[PDB]
């Protein structure tokens, strides 16, 4: 099942074409694509098939005899010089020495070299010489009659007679530019109507390289405004129209057909027993469990995850994520061979031995974003993601912040709230304003494309760098499991507590890394989550008046909805996402997705994750895709609805699929407390989450 | 000193220099006004050159093969390193990927030892030459120059082939033991941020190079250098490399580091020489990213006597606020104020209204930052100069007892003092 | 041993690194800030910062005294109370003036302008 069949088939369709005219005629073909990599390539196998056929192949033209500083004719007459020597005819191989030797004349004289250009007084007989390049044509043509002769003189057994005599200029896809401009004239002049010679370009090649040098042949003409650029293009135009015609023309495999097959094709185009199970492994038997034909495209992000936990399919096809999956067969095979383990993680045992590989992974697919995203950058992102890294822990928001401005600007003068944090402290940034500051210029009356790619990369970044200190965490997860302990009596029913936390934190570096990260809101402080009219006349603000008349499991409605301690003044943390103290008489905002990003009940979280095995895993704030899908959710007794949706709702959504369990959870510790209420006064679920 | 397969080694090695004669249009081909048909042998020498590379390989392996004794295994490959390869000359590593490409790709295990990006550089300084009249008559843009050169590094070398190691990220991650056992296994430093040697156990190896640095400044010159504010972008001085992480360690060993010992007395001479040591090594850190004016400031800032630098630091610090103004306040209305009335609250205050501009950033906050630093340096060495001369004036702390315990004289003979 | 002064080298260096960087710089690729960290880890490791000795700048010159320069050329060179050049004892001289403000008492006593 040879994958350039069609290809091969055009290719033998157009030599028998030309087989029929046998009046010296102009013959070309010209191969565009991504014909290359393992044991497959397009041209050595074309080559074997035309050596099948009675068609004698120079041997390949590459740009290592390209890089020889020679002209194809020189190249030619030295390959047909050895084929002989190889092999020891006296009635044809004479002429054909004679001949070489007048196609030499011919060249030297090109290169003014024969005695004609050094002599004060020319002779008569030398003019002669000049007739042999005035003349190479028919020198030429000879040369090559005699050798198809030799050749065909010294098969054996009487096989058959050689058709023609076929020249391959392979790996032309970047040869030094101009190069090939000389090996087009060089075709041109001497080995248009004398061979089958084929090309294998890619794309417009020729046309570039043929107008830098027709550019600065029209200096005067383009600066005087006598000629634009329409006149060399279409003088380049007609010249390779000549040389090839657009018939003889065979593109092969782009992206867009390399996306569109399955996994399943491209491993059968390597090996037919290759392919991928169902935990999206490189499988080699038969598994029967198999899924080969998803797709290259959402392979790639369903191959993604299973390595890194990360669904990295955007929600908006806005932001060009194919930039990144294949470009070429040669970045599909590499891609494969960087990831085809990587300890995968599998729906298997006790669901606790996949962190430890699973942040290895994230550094290995971060290293392969970089390779990929290195080639639009030019200096600004380079820069802005090299100081992002090691941004510690907390400049990094601040610095994705100015960097999205800065392409905010770049449109503005071609107020709004999330566009007013400039001279905002590091510390109330938060990653909320990331991302509404990122949807906004989503939706600006101003600059695309670029941007909306540097917006997806940035949010992988994030993604990738909040997975990895969630797994840090994780790894340290003993050293808090008390806190849990006492998160659960804290909240079941102070200031001990508080400070129990803060020591907690303190032992655990990646866990700071984590929450000031995510300072203490994911989402944006300006969001609507009742799609009914504006925002709120006093929705969102509270009082929150004395302790001593708090309701029960008031501590529950302070590190719920409530990430902030402030009236609602320059040096101010304005989130602390601990546990916070609140004063009398105050108006408080509320945040209703703020429980999964507070230090307490984070780390409850993650010690129910290592320590309980069942089927639900706690939701871990691990990617902003994830705040992707809750912006998108309805949310939509108002007050009631809401919480519950925060709570039972919201568990776009396969992007909440998870690596370790089946469905999530938000906060198990919930169910415990209803559990209570009972005492006190999926439907289960349904009824203790309401 | 084979005798059978050397021949054909010499063979190969001939044929091979014929080739790059050849290519280097050196032969009696390209100076002969009558072309013989043998040299055409020649010219095929550098047409057919893989197959002889590939034969004078193999040939060289078999010798290799052939010298060893007691047969204790045969030669898997030839392996080719080109070292030091992040810098050498710019466009010649480009002569060299293409040596590479055209001679040696197929041939050996080559190892390439560059750093970050500097083929992709190299190889666009040659291809937009290449490419003016495409890209002045905007034919194409640097995207498919540099598309072009990814495709041709992603063949020659394969993305799953390259292998980074060691930025400054994990650098300053790690801790100060693991790099001193990278150096030996018995260095440490000990809990004066001193190195140590036999063990000590109360030894500090695990507070990460980042701290480290900090903390080890701090116990040489007295100073806590770690902002506050983590604008300021002080991450820029710590290393950035094992060679500077090794060489900041030699420069910063002992220093007479002032220890918790003794009667707290004379850790004070040596505390002003490790301030200078530090400004040193500050100066060479702090010798990239300045361009023209900021050498100039800080220079004239040091021999700005000892009250100009104040009017110096403030029309410095003033000159980066307007550079974002076209794009009243109080701090920023002292242009027009003599030296004598700058003081240092107005130069920390002109900072801070900076560190809240609705303007520039980045290169400012580390501007400021090392405005702090030096100040504090100068500071330091001058209270500790004050300090080695205290007898002078110990007569005015009793007078000063008397003075306030309870006139004229008393402001005379602190001038005087002073 | 190199015995150069101040950033020779590094501007040295750049000279060079610029004509090889021009297409580089006018497209926007690098900046002056690529091009000084080449020099920058170049001469760190030609060079250790450890093994870079610097000496007699402004600073400590005209800080330090007019006699401790006047011994520096010979020790019994001085300058009297007239602010003229003294070779034998003076007991009236005043070598501790430091060089900053022996300039100007220097040049009045000579010129009558302070």
């Amino acid at each position: 099942n040879y994958i350039f069949s069609s290809q091969l088939d055009k290719v033998n369709l157009i030599l028998e074409h030309m087989d029929t005219v046998g009046g010296i005629h102009s013959r070309n073909i010209a191969i565009t694509g991504d014909r290359g990599t393992g044991k497959t390539s397009f041209i050595e196998t074309l080559k074997l098939v035309l050596e099948k056929q009675n068609y004698y192949v120079f041997d390949i033209v590459s740009p290592t005899v390209l890089s020889s500083h020679l002209n194809i004719l020189e190249i030619v007459i030295s390959s047909i010089y050895r084929e002989i020597d190889q092999f020891i005819d006296v009635h044809d191989r004479g002429r054909l020495i004679q001949h070489l030797k007048k196609v030499m004349n011919a060249i030297a004289v090109e290169k003014k070299q024969s005695d004609y250009f050094k002599q004060s007084k020319p002779e008569i007989e030398m003019l002669t010489d000049l007739s042999h390049r005035t003349f190479l044509d028919e020198e030429i043509k000879e040369l090559f009659c005699y050798f198809k002769k030799v050749l065909n003189n010294r098969q054996d057994s009487c096989k058959e007679v050689i058709k023609d005599l076929v020249l391959i200029i392979d790996d032309l896809d970047l040869v030094e530019n101009n190069l090939v401009y000389d090996l087009l004239r060089d075709i041109q002049h001497y080995l248009d109507s004398q061979l089958i010679v084929i090309f294998a370009y890619k794309e417009g090649q020729l046309e570039q390289s043929m107008f830098e040098h027709l550019a600065k042949g029209n200096e005067a003409l383009l600066n005087h405004g006598v000629i634009d650029s329409n006149a060399i293009f279409g003088q380049i135009e007609r010249f390779l129209t000549k040389l090839v015609p657009l018939s003889n023309r065979i593109p092969l495999f782009k992206q867009d057909e390399l996306l569109n097959k399955t996994i399943g094709e491209f491993l059968a185009s390597l090996d037919p027993s290759y392919g991928v199970g169902e935990n999206l492994e490189f499988i080699t038997k038969d598994s029967e469990k198999n899924k080969n034909n998803l797709t290259i495209r959402e392979w790639f992000y369903e191959s993604i995850f299973y390595r890194t936990n990360l669904k990295l399919d955007p929600i908006d096809i806005r932001e060009e994520a194919s930039r990144l999956m294949p470009k070429t067969l040669r970045e599909m095979v590499q891609l494969c061979e960087e990831l085809h383990s990587m300890q995968v993680i599998t729906r298997s045992m006790d669901k606790l031995a996949g962190v430890e590989g699973l942040r290895k992974n994230i550094g290995a697919f971060r290293r392969y974003i970089g390779y990929k995203n290195s080639t639009y950058f030019n200096l600004a992102t380079m820069e802005f993601f090299q100081k992002w890294e090691l941004a510690e822990s907390h400049q990094a928001n601040y610095l994705a912040y100015h960097f999205l401005m800065s392409y905010y600007q770049e449109s503005f003068e071609q107020s709004g709230y999330p566009l007013t944090l400039r001279t905002m402290e590091p510390y109330n940034i938060t990653l909320g304003d990331i991302y509404a500051l990122m949807e906004e210029l989503k939706y600006t009356e101003g600059i695309s494309a670029d941007t909306y790619y540097i917006v997806y990369i940035l949010k992988v970044y994030y993604s990738l760098r909040l997975s990895e200190l969630l797994y840090n965490v994780v790894l340290h997860h003993k050293l808090f499991v008390h806190v849990k302990e006492e998160a659960t009596t804290f909240y079941m029913a102070d200031k001990e507590y508080r400070e129990h936390i803060m020591t907690a934190i303190e032992k655990v570096p990646a866990l700071q890394a984590y929450l000031e990260l995510v300072n203490a809101q994911f989402m944006p402080q300006n969001f609507n989550y009742d799609r009914s009219g504006s925002r709120d006349d006093d929705f969102y603000l509270i009082s929150w008046l004395k302790d001593d008349d708090l309701p029960e499991y008031s501590r529950l409605f302070k590190s719920l909805f409530l990430n902030s301690e402030v009236a609602a003044f320059r040096y101010r943390n304005l989130y602390s996402y601990l546990p916070l103290q609140l004063t009398s008489a105050t108006f408080y905002k509320i945040d209703f997705l703020a429980f999964a990003i507070k230090a307490d009940l984070l780390m409850y979280n993650v010690v129910r994750f290592v320590e309980e095995e069942g089927d639900t895993i706690p939701y871990f704030m691990s990617n902003m895709f994830h705040i992707d899908v809750f912006v998108r959710h309805n949310y939509n007794g108002k007050f009631a609805y809401i919480a519950k949706q925060i709570v039972f709702g919201l568990w776009w959504y396969k992007s909440f699929d998870t690596v370790f369990g089946t469905k999530i959870e938000a906060l198990h510790l919930l169910v415990d407390i209803a559990e209570q209420i009972k005492i006190s006064d999926e439907q289960k679920r349904d009824e203790q989450a309401k």
